[PDB]
């Protein structure tokens, strides 16, 4: 159908401080969530059971990801360090040390042999997980970083800033390929590639997302009505069913929006405070939705469209 009908399907609860994101096994199979209460809770993608709490952080965590094969987890935490776990066990496999404040953002490149973080020390690790080592550190922004993230053949690293930058680098080398948005602000709160690895799509705190070509380095689509002006906000395609952008908002609402006529196509309610964090399922037509600390609850929606 030419608009999704998304329904509240399960609240999860569990978390006792705000939820820092939700990211869904590339398996399908389960939900991670991160918060600054400084655990990591793993759901079932599907009826929402609780699976089991991953502890060990010192301080809040602000972002959690997934390997390839939806074995391992990586989390960035207020401790100055990351954590490489192992879902199946739910022991720490290694302990990222370099940063020297907040580590705020997080991702495996494809191959998953590779680790990238942000952090408010305004630089860009890359780590190799096997070994837990920093392979570089590039002085990639003059502000704290608010998002990283590696394209399809994880070739490219595009990462976001408070400096109202957002930078293209090259993995091997850690040389700047291209600063897409050139802006003294406002603040770029968040950015990925799509799936196809073509455009960004960044957000920034002026309540805009906007839906970049790299190579052109031109803005193709614009999306508002949302409000966005403080939290750095996780924006994602939804590729199962129609295309559509879907971010959170800081009025308690998720916006989902067709992708070509940059039109509002649906508004999720039911969150009592900021939803800071949203993932669509790779399979299924189903999104996971987080809130900050007046809700610190999870919701999974589903669509038949
Ligand atoms: C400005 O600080 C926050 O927004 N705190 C909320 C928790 C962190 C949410 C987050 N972590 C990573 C991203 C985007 O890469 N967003």
């Amino acid at each position: 159908g030419s608009k999704p009908n998304y329904a509240l399907k399960f609240t999860l609860a569990g978390h006792t401080k705000a939820v820092s994101s939700v990211k869904f096994s590339p398996n399908g199979e389960w939900l991670a969530s991160s918060s600054a209460d400084k655990l990591i809770k793993i759901w079932g993608a599907y009826d929402g059971k609780f699976e089991k709490t991953i502890s060990g952080h010192k301080l809040g965590i602000s972002d959690v990801a997934w390997s390839s094969d939806s074995n391992l987890l990586v989390s960035a935490s207020d401790d100055k360090t990351l954590k490489i776990w192992d879902v199946s066990s739910g022991k720490c496999l290694k302990t990222l040390k370099g940063h020297s404040n907040y580590v705020f953002c997080c991702n495996f490149n494809p191959q998953s042999n590779l680790i990238v973080s942000g952090s408010f020390d305004e630089s860009v690790r890359i780590w190799d997980v096997k070994t837990g080592k920093c392979l570089k550190t590039l002085p990639a922004h003059s502000d704290p970083v608010s998002a990283v993230h590696f394209n399809r053949d994880g070739s490219l690293i595009v990462s976001s800033s408070y400096d109202g930058l957002c930078r293209i680098w090259d993995t091997a080398s850690g040389q700047c390929l291209k600063t897409l948005i050139d802006d003294d602000n406002p603040p770029v709160s968040f950015v990925k590639f799509s799936p196809n690895g073509k455009y960004i799509l960044a957000a920034t705190l002026d309540n805009t997302l906007k839906l970049w070509d790299y190579s052109k380095g031109k803005c193709l689509k614009t999306y508002t009505g949302h409000k966005n002006e403080k939290y750095c906000i996780f924006a994602n395609f939804s590729v199962t069913g129609g295309k559509w952008i879907v971010s959170g908002s800081e009025d308690n609402l998720v916006y989902i929006w067709n992708l070509q006529t940059k039109e509002i196509v649906q508004k999720l309610q039911g969150h009592t405070d900021v939803v800071i964090s949203t993932a669509c399922h790779p399979t299924e037509n189903i999104i996971a939705s987080a809130a900050l600390e007046n809700d610190k609850t999870i919701k999974l929606w589903k669509s038949d469209c």
